[PDB]
């Protein structure tokens, strides 16, 4: 018999488990453990941000959904990974023992990479959290209250760039929709991205026409290829390159209410065991979603490393997105139910790809592309109210799926 943990209830780690019970059975001991108590459906957290969405929409406990399912659930965050002994310590100080373990710990939201830029020491927000959209949407009523410059974008070295162009347009909306909008003394846009539009995948289909006339149509101002050096005293200070690095200018922002998408790295308890991970703290795992380092590691998610494949004047990376997680998660089940059966198991990742849906009320916008280098077998970026459609009914099924299991 063998004990199997799934690290991080987070978009691969709530299948994982829901999977890696089923594939087992009656069998195996599965437990997950992660930080929060409750799983949260991560796109919806730009609504949460302008205020469209509740928290109670959005997320829910995890320990009945799971426990009905013979999955252990441990709602604490994992402190220490010790890869010999096969231990892993809590927050509580407690450990736990695995014969398997399964990392999807999602990311660490760099903000110590600009200094000021935290939410919490800060005007600049984030959206990737349900807590922190909670706040950023507290901000923007204070905005609200007392108008002030609006700055909106995503730092060096992020790979998530998707929800800052729909953060923008949804709070250029939400104005309108308040009239508020001619209240604003400025709205700019500032992104690592070498031209509007890049997403980090060289461009997907007329993402560069289509997000480069939205920003215009809404009176918003685009700057490419900054960075952030520092955020402080409410300004946002701000260094913009060329194609060689050399710097072409800098600014200082004033900021009353902004939101960056900050650097993804792995998260300390991960990044921390020797030889696990690279310098950004990202698992080395072959095709097999298997560590290179210790056989009885797996990861999947935003947790595993993938390497570049072009370097832009300003740091960035490729996002790793819904479906190529959910072929992460169940080629790793695989291999894992593989292990416990004798066999090497062969499933794969699968073909690189990103997919990515942004609603912006009535309509959305969405993409398409595989695989990572151009030219492509899909190229294709939409948009239309069937999109619109499409997210809802989306949000819909992977919420009640993270309800019923999965198989
Ligand atoms: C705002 C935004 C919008 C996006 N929208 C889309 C989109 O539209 N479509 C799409 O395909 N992709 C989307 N993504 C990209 C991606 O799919 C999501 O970020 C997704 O949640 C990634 O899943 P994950 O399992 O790898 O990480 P996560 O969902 O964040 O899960 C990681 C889990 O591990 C936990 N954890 C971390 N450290 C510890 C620890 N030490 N101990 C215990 N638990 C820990 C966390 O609490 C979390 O529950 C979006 C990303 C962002 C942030
Ligand atoms: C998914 C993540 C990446 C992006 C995230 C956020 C993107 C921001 C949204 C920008 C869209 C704004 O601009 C909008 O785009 C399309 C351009 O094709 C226009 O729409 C145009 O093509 C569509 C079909 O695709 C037609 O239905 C429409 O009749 C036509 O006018 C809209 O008239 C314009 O209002
Ligand atoms: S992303």
């Amino acid at each position: 018999m063998a004990h199997v943990v799934i690290l991080g209830a987070g978009t691969g780690g709530m299948p994982a488990a829901y999977e890696m019970k089923e594939a087992l059975g009656s069998g195996h001991e599965v437990t997950l453990i992660s930080a929060n108590d409750y799983f949260q459906f991560v796109p919806s957290n730009p609504w949460v941000g302008v205020g469209w969405k509740e928290r109670d929409d959005i997320a829910f406990p995890i320990r009945h959904y799971v426990e009905r399912k013979g999955i252990h659930f441990i709602a604490q965050s994992a402190e220490q990974i010790d890869a010999e002994a096969q231990n892993i310590t809590l927050a509580d100080g407690n450990t736990v023992h695995y014969d398997y373990l399964m990392i999807a710990t999602g990311p660490k939201l760099a903000f110590e990479n600009v200094p000021g830029s935290d939410p919490h020491e800060g005007p600049v927000q984030s959206i990737c959290t349900v807590d922190a959209a909670e706040r950023a949407f507290a901000e923007y009523q204070a905005l609200l209250r007392e108008p002030g410059p609006i700055v909106i974008g995503a730092m060096a070295g992020a790979s998530c760039f998707g929800p800052a162009y729909e953060y923008a347009m949804i709070v250029a909306s939400d104005l309108k929709k308040r009239g508020m909008r001619d209240k604003i003394p400025s709205f700019t846009f500032i992104t690592s991205e070498p031209y509007i539009g890049h997403l980090g995948i060289q461009g997907v289909g007329d993402s560069k026409g289509i997000l480069t006339k939205g920003l215009k149509e809404e009176g918003i101002e685009a700057y490419t290829n900054c960075k952030v050096t520092k955020v402080e005293d409410n300004k946002m200070y701000v260094t913009q390159v060329d194609e060689k690095g050399e710097t072409i200018k800098e600014m200082v922002l004033p900021v009353k209410f902004g939101m960056m998408i900050p650097a993804f790295k792995g998260v300390p308890a991960v990044a921390g065991v020797e030889g696990l991970c690279n310098p950004g703290g990202f698992v080395l795992v072959d095709e097999h979603q298997r560590s290179k380092k210790y056989a009885n590691i797996f990861a999947a998610g935003i947790a595993i490393a993938i390497p570049p494949v072009e370097t832009t004047p300003v740091p960035t990376g490729a996002p790793k997105t819904g479906y190529m997680i959910e072929s992460m998660v169940s080629a790793a089940v695989h291999n894992i139910k593989a292990d416990l059966e004798g066999r090497k198991g062969e499933q794969t990742m699968g073909t690189w790809n990103a997919v990515c849906f942004a609603d912006m009320g009535d309509r959305g916008a969405a993409f398409i592309a595989l695989p990572q280098l151009k030219p492509r077998k899909v190229d294709v970026f939409a948009y239309g109210r069937w999109v619109h459609l499409a997210k809802v009914a989306f949000e819909k099924y992977f919420i009640r799926k993270m309800k019923m299991g999965v198989s």
